């Protein structure tokens, strides 16, 4: 602040500075001391040389020949020096004194003082200075921008150098022109007597010596300046490349700097030349990174590790992760983990610590741009079986995960059409089984022609889009389960009807009006569920009473309002989704249906139930709901075995005691109004909701 | 509260205050002494 920015040139400079000061103020005192004139008339045994002057006339000569004879440089020499000398300290000071950029000299005396005085520049070379990275950076933009310190700097110094130069090449030529003797012949004669006199000045002598050795002074401190100046114009000094300290500690960062920046660089290193590797550190990028690293590590505990692990959806331990800057190195010490949960995570790179995680199988991402390490890769490839990925600009998306060949089920929630998807070729995954997709693709991409050799199911659940080329699924013979959701298609695809390996067909949300394909459906004799949800469908076809393998019906949501009495004739239907519908009556020949489980006709126009409907003893889950049933059969006390009811949204009166009988219902099983409810007796209620 | 209220002007004419009041003391002594 006050020492650490003296060279040792001006420091020299401040020295001759004092002495030139010293001698001036020492010949500032003489001067008025004993700076005296004597005089005598000039012109005129030996005898004494009277001159009848009194004391008066002896000093009024003194004072006159003094005005007149003497030089007025030679009066002035010691004023003169002071001037010079104080000039010269005003100019040296000026620089700290200034306070627009005396306030930038002193941000940058703080954070150098500051940054040699972490010991973490040591540690990072062999805990509170990863805030001070901030004041760091924030000095480097708004200082490197300057360089009028260095201006002002250069001005002071010419502005010495053209003092010094006036000072010899005057004061060369008015030291020879002071005298110890001297002449003075003024017109005092008539007014003293006397014209001519002869006088003499006690300083003279020294003050020649004086000043001889002044001269020295001053020229040594020009001599200064210019080592200074061809410093100043030999090295250039607007630019510093350290070129040591990257080649040393081996860090590629801290490229270069300003010119101010250069020029306090060169200035601290004229001062003290470990200074400036000490203060470099905080420019480093990767030294902020790994003080965030340690900060980091100092934050998290594998105790927060273990807490937030949880069970997921795919029964698996897993470590949820929704903010974080990297991988902490704790989370590698944790291996019972099945799972990994991370999500808006950028700039995540996975070292070989991840190896020692060995019971890993499954991974879940979300917007995160991840890069593994080599050991990590290989780890990644030999051990995952279970991957989850969600990217929104495919910057997120890790191309290596398409050389992972044990993976066996893979979700991709991003776009990929944004119409070509830009999907990488899935061949090295050599046993993916299960592969989900939520993107944009409008023609199914030649990359899953690449793994149907031993793809099992393909999920592809698009927010709408028309899958126009549907040809690539004709190569998917190893496809056991294909599920076609909101593609779109408004028909049934004649891609499908090539998967005779198929089990379950899912058309969800492809508002399917006509259906008239059923037919192709016989074709594929392992159909065992069918899904339509969401669809425009109001009538069933009798084609489907020829799907022998029909194990589950799905009708959810569509036009449907009288359903067909052929529709019945697939006794081997366990589900039969039928609600949200314009269902209204239920034939007879639903008792035929003696294998069905489940029947769901909520929010229906369902007024009555047939009493065959009870005869289907292996119901356990019946859907009523909203519909316009006003008396419910007692028969449904012959369905021993079903487990949940819901009747909420009826015109029942009196809910039957029959429903007693309901050996699997119970009250949470039983969606009931509560005056419904309250309708059955007490013994009834008593044993729904406990054991009496 | 005693220094941040000083533009660059205002320093340089308290500077130049100084001085002339300097100048003032010290032609004040030579009057008393030599004049």
């Amino acid at each position: 602040a006050f020492r650490v920015l003296k060279p040792w040139w001006d420091v020299f400079t401040d020295y001759l500075s004092v002495a030139m000061l010293m001698i001036g103020v020492f010949g500032c005192t003489l001067q008025v001391m004993q700076d005296k004139i004597i005089c005598l008339p000039k012109r005129v045994e030996m005898k004494g040389l009277k001159t009848d002057l009194d004391l008066q006339q002896y000093s009024f000569i003194n004072q006159m020949c003094y005005e007149r004879a003497l030089h007025w440089y030679a009066k002035y020499f010691p004023y003169l020096v002071l001037i010079h000398t104080l000039v010269f300290m005003l100019c040296s000071n000026f620089w700290f004194k200034f306070p627009g950029s005396s306030s930038k000299i002193e941000h940058f005396i703080s954070i150098l003082g500051k940054c040699f005085d972490s010991p973490w520049t040591t540690r990072a070379l062999s805990e509170q200075a990863k805030a001070l990275f901030e004041k760091v950076k924030k000095f480097r933009l708004h200082v490197e921008e300057g360089d009028i310190l260095y201006a002002m700097y250069v001005r002071q110094t010419v502005l010495k150098v053209i003092k010094f130069l006036i000072i010899i090449a005057y004061n060369s030529a008015l030291v020879s022109k002071v005298q110890f003797t001297v002449d003075c012949n003024v017109d005092i004669q008539d007014m003293t007597g006397y014209k001519n006199f002869s006088c003499n000045h006690t300083m003279a002598h020294l003050f020649s010596k004086l000043s001889f050795c002044y001269l020295c002074f001053v020229s040594i401190y020009g001599l200064t300046c210019l080592y200074t100046l061809y410093w100043l114009f030999y090295r250039s000094l607007r630019e510093y490349s350290f070129e040591y300290v990257r080649q040393e500690t081996g860090i590629d960062d801290i490229p270069d700097v300003k010119n101010d920046f250069a020029f306090m660089l060169h200035m601290i290193d004229q001062y003290d030349p470990l200074y400036s590797k000490r203060f470099a550190v905080f420019l480093s990028e990767v030294s902020e990174n790994k003080l965030k690293q340690l900060n980091l590590n100092n934050e998290w505990t594998p105790d927060k590790l273990r807490q937030k692990l949880q069970t997921n959806a795919h029964n698996r331990l897993e470590l949820p992760l929704i903010m974080l800057s990297g991988l902490p190195d704790t989370v590698f010490e944790i291996t019972e983990l099945q799972s990994l949960k991370l999500e808006i995570i950028k700039n995540v790179m996975i070292p070989a610590t991840i190896a020692q995680l060995d019971n890993l199988q499954e991974l879940c991402l979300h917007q995160c741009s991840v890069k593994i390490h080599s050991a990590a890769l290989s780890f990644l490839k030999e051990n995952l079986k279970v991957l989850s990925v969600k990217f929104d600009d495919m910057r997120e998306l890790p191309p290596w995960m398409y050389g992972l060949r044990n993976l066996e089920e893979l979700y991709l929630v991003g776009s990929l059409s944004h119409k070509n998807v830009t999907l990488e070729s899935l061949r090295d995954l050599k046993s993916l089984k299960i592969l989900s997709i939520k993107s944009n693709v409008s023609k199914i991409p030649q990359a899953v022609v690449d793994v149907s050799s031993h793809l099992q199911k393909m999920c592809v659940h698009n927010d709408g889009t028309k899958l126009v080329m549907l040809n690539n699924l004709k190569k998917m013979t190893n496809l056991t389960e294909l599920e076609l959701v909101h593609c779109d298609l408004e028909r049934i695809p004649h891609a499908v009807f090539s998967l005779l390996s198929l089990q379950e067909l899912d058309l969800k949300e492809n508002n399917l009006k006509s259906i008239e394909e059923i037919v192709s459906f016989q074709h594929l004799r392992k159909l065992t569920v069918l899904k339509l949800w969401y669809n425009s469908i109001a009538y069933i076809p009798e084609h489907i009473k020829k799907l022998t393998s029909l194990e589950r019906l799905f009708f959810s949501h569509n036009k449907v309002e009288v359903l067909p009495s052929h529709l019945f004739l697939c006794n081997k239907i366990r589900y039969l989704d039928l609600s949200y519908n314009d269902i209204r009556f239920i034939p007879p020949e639903i008792g035929v249906l003696q294998s069905l489980q489940y029947f769901s006709i909520t929010c229906n126009k369902v007024e009555s139930l047939p009493d065959e409907l009870y005869f289907c003893k292996k119901l356990k889950t019946l859907k009523i709901g909203k519909n316009s049933l006003s008396v419910l059969s007692p028969k449904i006390g012959n369905l021993l075995f079903l487990s949940y009811l819901d009747i909420k949204g009826n015109h029942f009166e009196v809910l039957p005691p029959e429903l007693g009988d309901c050996r699997a219902l119970k009250r949470a099983r039983l969606v009931v109004e509560d005056a419904l409810f309250e309708t059955l007796p007490s013994d009834v209620r008593e044993q729904m909701k406990a054991d009496a």
